[PDB]
């Protein structure tokens, strides 16, 4: 004999999922990719192919950057981890993508670095790769152990979650 | 839809005792996972065992088999050792009482408690599986979902494996 | 049976040690002080007082306030866990209090916070606590697996260490 | 002054093995301490065993002693099994060889690879302990400083304590 397949791409595109401290900044920068650090012990079957876009807590031109490298890959199962702040503008823009019409992309990250102690991230990362694997065609934001619609999602800070547009 | 979890122990609640010189099957590891897993949804954790998988009798299987039953909940996850989770999960797939509910057996190769564990995100990819999976018995590990019946633990590899 | 004793005291005066993530900051904040975590967990004969003095990244009042709680204690063992940028300035200004002349003074902390991944801390207060212990009467630095002379000691950016003054 | 880091096994070190389905002593967890310390001073570490401190023999011991007698450093740290931690540190303060060293026993309850451990606290505090103890042999554990002549392992209360 059997090939395990390796069907989800990861896409890395920096926020609080990655964020890690240095002295010269004396507090945190985005550093490199957790979902990385996570899928290096999950004792995976197969592999998941992971490619760092960009390191930002971001840009137009970051934006346009995600949605060519979602359209040109070969797989039709991707997690794009990012920042939650800018989650549902990234998603929705991917939203409007033709190119991804076949594809299953679900956008996931932590509300807390994975570097810092009482992270939600591992438990993201199992969470969204798993969405992303199983879910129908479409974007997804993947947090709090929920499915969201990014059209009907707002970041409420007050709650520290996400939360649906009733 | 509220998911429940039950807890049979296993390695990925394993932790260490002074007076045993060694691990034992302690408190569910998936309850500090979920902990600090800022949840938005319904999710109630039930325990129902202490054993290590090797020392579960068909009364233990039994009776876990029952306890699911008991849960009006459609979604369900069951944490486990992996050395007798095929037995389990087989038997679970041959009960008619649970053919409406999606069931999800999952654990870790690794105590939760000790460095570099599988336990957590195997905890959020099972979470995951037990929500969107069609009814049915499924073991979810290594990124993967096994069907029971087609499924052997490969003490070679150290994973699940197709048969 | 017995009486053990309880020779030591610490006192927090926040720092890069006890930094922690808010999601209202959107970064770190001086947080719980980490001293008392590696504390909980090191199965002590005894016991350590360990009592906050404040929680800041901090002026004259504080360093002042500092003086006083170090000189009313009872214990002639102290540890000041605090930030590294002005823990030459703290030390230098505790030296030049009479009232501290029977007491082993110590300051520590952690160039990376407790909290995150791959930090200093642990080992540091481990090493800290010793030295306050052990050393003579004084006003040391404990850092780097090293005991520094305050008069001649400086924080070097570029090193990321605490170096001797030749 | 350099210190010397001889590693002999013991609970310290046990780290969870798939195979064994269980801990054995793995590598030594003195060096994942250090890698983060950020040292200044001159510091090697020798990896002297991997058992179990129960299953020392007179021979074990033996070559311990003629071991750290190898280093010209006069501040020496032993990582070590708490079960024969006292045995080991009375043979070594009954060699004539080691008396100008400052010889500091340590290690730790709990597995350093396990959550909740007392490792990373205990080797800072014995580092300290070996550069700043006059010479001698020495346990340090608990916060504390103990005589060997004048120690024993309470299983009851999971600590050292004086006779
Ligand atoms: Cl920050
Ligand atoms: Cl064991």
């Amino acid at each position: 004999m059997a090939v395990s397949p390796s069907p989800l791409r990861i896409f890395t595109a920096g926020g609080t999922i990655d964020k890690d401290y240095r002295l010269e900044e004396n507090g945190l920068v985005v550093g490199d990719p957790f979902v990385a650090e996570v899928l290096k012990t999950a004792r995976l079957a197969g592999a998941v192919s992971i490619v760092a876009l960009s390191r930002k807590d971001f840009t137009e031109a970051d934006r346009e950057a995600i949605g060519r490298a979602v359209g040109q890959a070969v797989e039709d199962h991707i997690l794009l981890t990012h920042g939650t702040d800018t989650m549902v503008e990234t998603a929705r823009y991917l939203g409007g993508l033709p190119e991804l019409a076949g594809k299953t992309v679900v956008l996931s990250g932590a509300m807390v670095p994975g570097r810092v102690g009482g992270s939600d991230a591992a438990f993201n990362i199992g969470f969204a790769c798993a969405a992303a694997l199983m879910l129908a065609p479409g974007v997804y934001i993947a947090m709090h152990g929920k499915v969201f619609d990014p059209a009907k999602t707002r970041k409420n800070r007050g709650l520290g979650r996400f939360e649906p547009i009733d």
